[PDB]
């Protein structure tokens, strides 16, 4: 009840995500569009120099926003990872 | 009848040859439009025209129509974008699938 499974998954996988996420633009934009991130959230993410710093900050914000947003963020990574996957063979050539 | 080389554009041709492949296999047009906007290849107007298209396939057809009409540089950038987007979360796939 004070435990939240999709928050716990993001905490347990912080380094996995930080080190394997290559684009944060798609993520911030979709969080903004779905009213989960505010203009100020996205500015806080900009003020981050490096790409890993940005993932760290996105995860900290997502987590502090609670279970619904943490669940949405993971659903978002699933969708974005699936969006162009069937194309990859052709893209690779 | 003469085929003038400077009037043929290989990245436009790649898109045209792959219309139905792209339409049937691209499942999110949102990250594409947003990147085309951010990079000023798409205008606010372009994104609104695509936004008005009901289905994913309808939006893909519109995006490809617009990209192709904008020419070789935009078409080349669009293919580069699909490559980057196809790679951005590929490493996470095993864990995401589970």
């Amino acid at each position: 009840s004070e435990s939240h499974p999709h928050i716990q998954l993001l905490k347990s996988n912080r380094e996995l995500l930080v080190t394997h996420i290559r684009n944060t633009q798609c993520l911030v934009d979709n969080l903004l569009k779905n009213d989960y991130f505010s203009a100020e959230d996205a500015e806080i993410v900009c003020a981050c120099p490096t790409q890993p710093d940005k993932v760290r900050k996105i995860l900290d914000l997502v987590q502090s926003k609670g279970e619904e947003v943490s669940e949405f963020f993971l659903y978002l990574l699933q969708q974005l990872a699936d969006a162009y996957v069937d194309l990859r063979p052709w893209l690779l050539e």
